[PDB]
């Protein structure tokens, strides 16, 4: 046993499973909002020695000796990200250990607030995250309320939109110490200016959580939530095009300059937050990951990352027109950014419905919640959104093409429910049938057929 | 911009960087016992396809559609785990979800446990982990503390093991609902028919953290904890030579039987465990870390792992033999597993002084704390370990030869003691004067002739 | 030293202190809505040998023995409590035991809620009491905040009247597990329908605090909270005319009768109550107290005490109506029970400096916050309320002469507001200068001439 | 209704309960060590017109107005209790609010500690007192409890004595914030000067309980807690014959003098301490249990006073003594202050049986734990007193009559054991059967005619 064989040899059963993988990628559309395809030379450095490595603290202030060259590596993954959000390093500062995204909000919290503190979210049902604090009626389902307390804010159900009214209406009966201000299945752009005024008056932190946006905002085709927040996680594997990590903003310098005679007050941010993430809440960082990210973030510091992230737009209302013609309703009237809620209801079939017989012709979608929704486990609306298939130089005239598949599978979906009842006989229709299995047929064999024709980013078989 | 280029071409800078860890590697000696070199057929299944599919949820309970590959993959990484270990499918179960070794053991508390409730394992000082609980006297500096109530138990300084007596006398006092058996710097075997004693006693779940032996117990070289447990956690990338992973092991099935007529009350551990991992505390697992562990754990159970783990125990047995007749004091008299701990008390030396030298001979060791220790700052031992250099076809008359090193470094270690004073003033003295700067660097160069003829598992440049 | 002395010739000092008191409340006009006097016939019982008697538990349940005659006095009050109020034994409770108001809620807290958990009630400047809940904007000053969680609902500043509209709103997003209902400063009658519906939505317990109007309760004059609560905290020396003490009400039997073939769901809220009280929170009882409270209960089963309580309602209505004519503002713009709430704004005279005139002419009264306020140390209001000078046989031709001596202080309080500046230079005017001082002592002694042509309840020394 | 009418003639009913009880406790000995009679003259003054007063805050500080006369009788009670205990009012402070001994002490916890903080006394099996802290196996039985850490120390079981060795170890492994030093059952004076050294390692606070031994503390026969302590918690009902009531005391001025150049660092005691009583925990003062206080405590200030505490300890060892000759054993081999432990387990019968069939012979005594107990329900001891019967004139030549009664009840309790089985058996043996019945009934004659015939401190009727 020398250690150096190739997996096709030593494991040839996994080597089978490796392959499938990457022939169902290419045969099928991607429609969902948080997937995207990752570069080649990011995988190289995602699996090298620098996994061999076990370094504990941060950069001269290691534990164990040797820590020489991945010293240089990770500060220069701090200089690539204070550069691609054209951030000034002597007010910003930068954490690039976070495993991922969830552990990067715990790590937030425990450094700002002791235990039992009020938050205040968006709610999950409205287009929120579950790491921004969720509970039942009989249960606590989220970490985030079981060691602090939680209270969320909602909608304008008429609108759409957020109710920035009622927002600022309970902040001061609840007075929070931290308010957050980011979204998972939202059309609109976020108005922080407003947010704003609501944490100066009780006196609270914003923090801004732009895990979906990520990709937008460097390209500055949308505005920066950095002009009126104070500290920022992301992820780096949504609209990045990168390994799977976590990042954390916050800034550093004087504060209330000129309180009284010549005093600087300053911020308090960092000392807090390098703490709470190692020793207290992880161990030893993964080198592997860190090498990947400064990878792709060098490569949205160029003028090829901003041709792409115009065209997520131009995708994006290209689809939203192609869909009212068909006569849908969108919810909110339209989209600003990378992603599309639609509203089935008027069409008489539901989000689940959809999602499955969507799901056997190769094209993924989730079912999404309507702001007059009865029952929660048929949701009336989809979302869809064009961060994946623009990587593989999908065009506008190519998005139109996917709503004719779309509009054809639903309708076959009204066809099950004149013959069938409750939705456990509707998913058994959908195979002993043979004259609806026979047409699911003819339809997947054309997508499969349109779709394998474009570049697929990556290696060539694993 | 295709997103098919190799890192040589794309990105210079890092493709630089990353050759000169791998050059690191090969011409040093590496005695920690945290660290051991990874297949290469693993690390290509760390950086594949399986980086770009967002799966949440568990197999055959998935939130979206299209998981059908994904799901044979985790569900084979469910067996090999519970062949690893020989353990029958109808009494355990295993999770293959958390990100690492602390966050798995953040997920047992949450399941079990409420908020402020008591905890109790072995103390930093003497051999214990940080996730088991620690506090300072002026500030708690672990997250086990932040969020439950810990009290440690600690060892006999006169015999430097672990003290059984004084345990069960403090555990009646403090009654906790959960006690940890694990250790991090210790060198014999824990006797686990005793703690699961005080256990039964004060009723309480026992917690096995075997990180460290986990190599060592699939190979069946010593005694298994899962004879008198309840939870095992532990990490895949020790003495497994995997990637970065957690593991989580729980019994289930009838407790115990026959309390009443014909009652059998069973198990609930199942429920708990999954459901705090998600949606509680994580969000998407890493599948591409996952297919990596499933290759790791497929070279547990070959007969060329058995002769691994037989010679990591013969290869600690003499280096130990080795110093006893150098003149050294060995901390409880010997070793029987892995690692060697060293006391350098009688020599005049302490461990601070002593790691340091050795740094600039390319031989990295840590410092390590004795129970005669009046100062943390500078301890008066080392922590020494034979996991990786094994992986390296290294035998016994090559670890006498590594002994040779140590001992004419730290008699360059004594010389500098008679002309400085303060620590500060003996890191400067190493490099500004010719004289001591121009012996080193005649070891320096023996130590890297004689560790670069020996076989490097992995790639081959990166 | 045989024990049996005299006051007047043990501790001549402490029986010229005794006698200075009883002088003062003879002299003096007592406009306190939470003050009354007491009966002789309840002081007997007061200070007598129960003192020197140490009972534990509850009767039939005693820890030490010999308490036979203790057992039918604490059962005998449980009897009287249940009848002052015509309630069914059956399907209610009462506890005895409690030494005042402020303990009989912390224990309800104890016994139905977990620690760190959500209680809602009104609002301090708005007419609430401290114990229901209340922080600052940098303290958390009572102790229902510090050991749970709490949250207010305020009032409707043009109507001033309960907005239970915007109750049932915020309800909603915080999910409380108990609601207070309960005043210390409203003029009208709280609607306990619309509350019930408010709990029965969010699945919450209602606690009714009537320490106010507990006297009116038990005579029949204004609707009563049990019709539409679960639980009942009161105090015994409000209007009812008794020794300081606490009772405790509770629902017992059937509770969601019929929920499935013969199922009967009971209430559980006898047992959690008593072991809150005992041996949780309190040691022993003091069962001199407890005897007192029998000798005030069983006067409020008399036709003389409702005769007593319709003359408190008509007292307030005519010094209500006194008050308008003479050019004032009430707030709500009447009363409907004991109390009339005042707004000196109209007259350009602030609530601290006509409290401290008044006092000076040995009429007391608290100054009372109004919606309008800007600053929280100058109220624009007063509190005066009709209870303790009903006692004295006041009807409604003396309650108008009052005002006369109101209105006179006033006039004399807008002199000075013109020749003074702050609020420190305005008490340091009414002393120094011999004309204003002049005018005060002509006001003084026909106020005490009037006062003291009325029986004063109690014993006639001390 | 004029509210001047005695109890006599308004309440016939209760009149007659009140006599009965006075005519128990002149016809029977009183042994428990909890109780003791109280003077004429502070009865007179619990019962007044105090009663009818409301103020709330601290003098100089009042709320509301006229509270002129309470403030002189408040700051007199202040003097006389610093004035008793020969205190430095330079150096002390006192509060003479808290309304029996438990709320006390809940008042110092809540004031120099955050919730869920760790707390360290007493066990309650072994002679501490319920509101120290403590637990059951399956419940939280203690409000100190719930809302703070709390874990006991012991005493030695082979000579009955505070083990103050192992306090001294296992503080340094749960390092609590607060040590309480005070006991309930204990024959044995408490060793300050020890516990001090304790909480100046680990760094804490010393509060000492004095609630029983408190009446000789005032008279110098036994050394003072205050030479070695922070804070003071005592009642003024157990040995200083007053109403019932609380006191704290706290030291006040410099701490650690000199500590850099001229520095002085205050103690912080006084203003915490003040607030947690009100408004945080309590809420009006009653004034009239105050006054009682001040009554009893210049009487703690004379000769007379110092001749009691003189006999109370002289009336203990007689009574010790002569048990011995008798034939008894004494827990930890004889008596220190004013209480006797027995031990009747070499005797053949348990406390259970003797407290039971001494009760019917009008003795009252309370069943104690002893260290070698397998059950609970049946304690093999007893807990003898002599504060109370001292007070009626008791002599050391009439304290070895009340053995002699003791011994001929135990006697005839030896027999009962010798014809019936399980303890519910041995109750209903005492009076079906008319032979035992009429042996009990000659016995309880001869202890009411000698006990008659001592005086009783209080009044003459009621």
């Amino acid at each position: 046993w020398t250690g150096q064989e190739s997996l096709s040899d030593s494991d040839p059963e996994m080597w089978e499973l490796l392959q499938r993988e990457k022939d169902r990628q290419c045969r099928g559309l991607e429609l969902i909002a948080s997937e995207n395809f990752c570069s080649r030379a990011a995988l190289e450095a995602l699996g090298s020695c620098l996994n061999n490595k076990y370094s504990e603290g941060y950069p001269g202030k290691r534990y164990y000796g040797g820590a020489e060259v991945v010293d240089e590596i990770e500060l220069l993954c701090q200089r690539r990200a204070l550069e691609a959000f054209d951030l000034d390093p002597a007010q910003w500062g930068v954490n690039v250990q976070p495993y991922s995204g969830s552990p990067a909000n715990l790590a937030v919290y425990t450094a700002l607030l002791q235990p039992h503190d009020r938050i205040m979210g968006l709610d999950l049902p409205d287009g929120g995250h579950l790491t921004h604090g969720y509970m039942s009626d009989v249960k606590r389902i989220s970490a985030t309320s079981i060691f602090f307390e939680s209270m969320p804010y909602k909608l304008n159900p008429k609108t759409g939109l957020i109710d920035y009214n009622q927002l600022a209406l309970t902040a001061r009966l609840f007075r929070p110490r931290l308010i957050i201000a980011g979204t998972s299945a939202y059309a609109r752009l976020i108005d922080y200016a407003r947010m704003r005024e609501v944490c100066d008056e009780v006196k609270a932190h914003l923090l801004a959580d732009m895990a979906h946006i990520s990709g937008l905002v460097a390209a500055k085709v949308i505005p920066s939530p950095f002009k009126h927040a104070d500290i920022v996680t992301t992820t780096t594997h949504k609209t990045l095009r990168g390994a799977r990590s976590g990042l954390i903003f916050y800034r550093k310098g004087v504060k209330a300059v000129d309180p009284k005679t010549g005093r600087e007050i300053p911020y308090t941010f960092e000392d807090r937050i390098n703490f709470a993430v190692f020793p207290s809440l992880q161990g030893g960082p993964h080198n592997h990951a860190i090498a990947a990210v400064a990878v792709a973030l060098k490569q949205a510091c160029t003028p090829m990352f901003r041709e792409y992230s115009l065209q997520v737009l131009k995708n994006a209302r290209a689809m939203a027109d192609a869909l009212l013609e068909r006569g849908y309703s969108l919810v909110s009237g339209g989209t600003d950014n990378h992603l599309v809620l639609v509203d089935l209801r008027p069409k008489g079939l539901d989000g689940a419905r959809a999602e499955r017989v969507l799901e056997l012709v190769s094209i993924t979608a989730n079912k999404n919640t309507c702001p007059g929704d009865r029952s929660a486990i048929t949701p009336g609306g989809l979302r869809l959104g064009a961060p994946a298939l623009t990587s593989r130089q999908f065009r506008e005239d190519d998005f139109r093409r996917v709503v004719d598949f779309i509009d054809e599978g639903v309708n076959i979906g009204l066809e099950v429910k004149s013959k069938t009842a409750k939705l456990q006989d509707f998913k058994s229709f959908l195979l002993k049938d043979s004259e609806t299995s026979q047409r699911l047929a003819n339809l997947r064999q054309r997508v499969e057929q349109f779709a394998r024709a474009f570049p697929m980013p990556g290696f060539d078989e694993h």
